[PDB]
């Protein structure tokens, strides 16, 4: 068998999308190993029925608590950065040279698109190189445009994009002191594009096909999203059998899903707006508050009065969840794989974003794709909450932003589907391996 190496960036948003695509190829044969640090490790509870090998190689940053590797990154980017950089890289080709003393050898490294100097420790161990994007290609050209020079990280018009306000751009601002350093890594993606083997996009051409049209005329990209298959489609503990008996009890549309992913923090102020709106709209909800942000919730919020309508749980399988019929909408960060999922599972959105691309991802949503209204900030507060979610849940405009999340569920269904354009790039990406 071809044998495949795996190795996302540590974070969740990274992992899983690549994660997926492994399962896929995994299911046509390949042999995957996957390379994660000791700290995502920590976190991986269930690995089994994967029969993925999963190898560890060190944080190469410092061990803070239980903070993830994001967390103890942000506190200096720059610096811890470079130190994770040189880390991986030394111990990537370790490893490999460790993966070449069994049979099957490597072929191939597909590696997280930020990670691009990972290209040249894939070439010097002479396997191919795959940097995968886990943002769609809308975004991601917004980076390569950084990397040209085009637009800088300080209305805005680039090619085969739709008109944007400053509001709408990458939030890199956000990070304040590490403002710098986060615009330097994205477009740092675009490199050594030239040089890689294989360029591989979780969308499908459908989602935005000028700006993929426009990509490929520069590169052959593979649009092989979403990887996500629209059990062995999680690593960490997802809390299923709680989740979906809750769900099991819910009516048809009647359930908002609430999850500001695997990084966003809300403050303890913004926490209590929330919780208030999804209390005084008389909805069920699912809401994640992951387990550290729990204590920013009101005082008996969890524990009571949450208890008529919602379910609060600090992680879900959220492919589950989004598939479930009682599920009526999704307020989310707006986080890629979040968006992308829920397009998939035709869930329209109320969109909250944080930061980084999650500012573009809700303008596409919103505007674009038309399948999510966006919260206005004054802190959001309940009141604009609930009117999001009377227009999502109730209005005539709701049930417009439902037809045409099924539309794009459809469209998903064709794309991973027999003769779609991303099932076809897939088996074109595998056939080119043998
Ligand atoms: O309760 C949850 C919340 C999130 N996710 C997954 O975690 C990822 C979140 O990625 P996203 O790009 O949406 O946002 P990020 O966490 O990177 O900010 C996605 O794979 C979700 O499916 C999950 O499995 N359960
Ligand atoms: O190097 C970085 C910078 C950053 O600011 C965030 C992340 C990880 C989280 C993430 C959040 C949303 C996404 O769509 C996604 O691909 C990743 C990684």
């Amino acid at each position: 068998p071809i044998h495949i190496l795996a190795f996302p960036f540590p974070a969740k948003g990274h992992i899983n999308p690549l994660l997926h695509l492994c399962n896929r190829l995994a299911s046509k044969g390949f042999k995957i190993t996957l390379i994660t640090t000791v700290s995502t490790l920590k976190s991986v509870k269930t690995s089994k029925a994967n029969g993925i090998d999963i190898e560890s190689i060190p944080d190469g940053i410092p061990q803070e608590q239980n903070h993830q590797i994001i967390t103890v990154m942000e506190m200096n980017m720059e610096l811890y950065f470079k130190q994770f950089k040189a880390s991986a890289i030394e111990n990537t080709t370790k490893l490999i040279q460790k993966l070449k003393t069994k049979n099957p050898l490597p072929k191939v490294l597909i590696y997280d698109s930020s990670m691009p100097w990972i290209l040249e420790v894939a070439h010097e161990q002479g396997l191919l190189g795959a940097s995968f994007f886990t943002q769609p290609c809308s975004v991601s050209a917004i980076y390569y445009h950084m990397l040209q020079g085009t637009i800088k990280l300080p209305m805005v018009s680039l090619p085969y994009l739709p008109l944007l306000e400053i509001k709408d751009l990458p939030g890199v601002q956000q990070f304040e002191d590490n403002s710098e350093a986060v615009a330097e890594l994205l477009a740092d993606q675009f490199s050594n594009i030239d040089d890689v083997d294989y360029v591989l996009f979780n969308t499908f051409d459908a989602l935005e096909i000028e700006v993929v049209n426009w990509m490929g005329s520069k590169w052959p990209i593979l649009t092989v999203g979403p990887t996500a298959p629209t059990s062995i489609n999680y690593l960490f503990e997802t809390n299923t059998e709680v989740c979906m008996k809750w769900l099991d009890q819910r009516e048809i549309d009647t359930v908002i899903y609430v999850s500001f992913g695997s990084l966003a923090s809300l403050t303890e102020e913004q926490m209590e707006q929330v919780s208030q709106a999804l209390i005084r709209s008389n909805c069920y909800f699912l809401w994640v508050v992951r387990e550290e942000e729990e204590n920013k919730l009101p005082k008996d919020f969890k524990e009571t009065t949450s208890k008529k309508k919602g379910l609060v749980i600090n992680w879900c399988p959220q492919l589950d969840v989004l598939a479930h019929k009682s599920v009526a909408c999704f307020m989310t960060h707006c986080g890629w794989n979040s968006t992308l999922e829920a397009l998939c599972s035709g869930v329209p959105m109320i969109c909250m974003p944080q930061w980084a691309d999650q500012t573009t991802n809700a303008k596409l949503i919103e505007h674009v794709w038309k399948i999510g209204v966006g919260v206005n900030k004054s802190i959001v507060k309940r009141e604009e909450i609930e009117d999001c979610i009377r227009q999502v849940i109730e209005s005539e405009r709701g049930k417009e932003l439902k037809r045409n999340a099924i539309k794009w569920k459809e469209l998903a269904k064709e794309a991973v589907s027999e003769g779609g354009s991303s099932c076809n790039n897939i088996q074109e990406f595998s056939s080119s391996l043998l």
